[PDB]
């Protein structure tokens, strides 16, 4: 049920927004970040990634015709059906433009609930 | 980072970057010679450059081996001692997993080649 065109919103209302999945499990979609504290919400950030099975990873970088934050966020996750109810369970890593030691790279993780208006 | 740009791993993997659009979105493709399986053949690879930030993906299913899962990396190029690196923390996820600890992890250096 990880398929294309599905929606996946997570603890801080930020949602993916999966466009494409092609015949290799190539992604593409879209990322609006809604996290309080973080820079960069309300508008759409282009996503890359991949999928295999119920592996993903998806990636989004900060930068699009309204702002900047200078950095990159990549997540690594999978899908679980649980109560009937689809769950994108994730760790992500985030390095920042001009950084210069891996302790600078931010980790965190995200779980996200399928979603639909 | 540069288009049509290769980076050799302590291990002796190659990341082949093809393409950086003018977005950053990035294109190429990765040979695993880690003493870990799917050693040997190209896997295709996505990701983003942002200055010096990079993040690069691979799925590893090709025409001839699948490894059941998808490694990502995420770092920042330096250059020392007279030569480019990326230095990148990655993340393996495997199909079918259930846990966010089963998610390895590590670390690797590409150097410029």
């Amino acid at each position: 049920e990880l398929t294309a065109m599905s929606a996946w919103v997570n603890q801080d209302g930020s949602t993916l927004y999966i466009n494409s999945i092609n015949a290799q499990g190539e992604l593409t979609g879209s990322y609006i970040n809604r996290a309080a504290g973080f820079a960069c919400q309300n508008s759409p950030y282009p996503v890359n990634g991949w999928v295999f099975g119920t592996a993903i990873s998806f990636s989004t970088k900060w930068l699009n015709s309204v702002e900047s934050c200078n950095s990159i966020t990549s997540w690594s996750g999978f899908y679980i059906n649980t109560g009937g109810q689809g769950k994108i369970s994730t760790l992500w890593q985030l390095v920042v433009n001009g950084s210069s030691s891996p302790s600078q790279i931010l980790k965190g993780q995200d779980v996200f609930s399928q979603t639909s208006a």
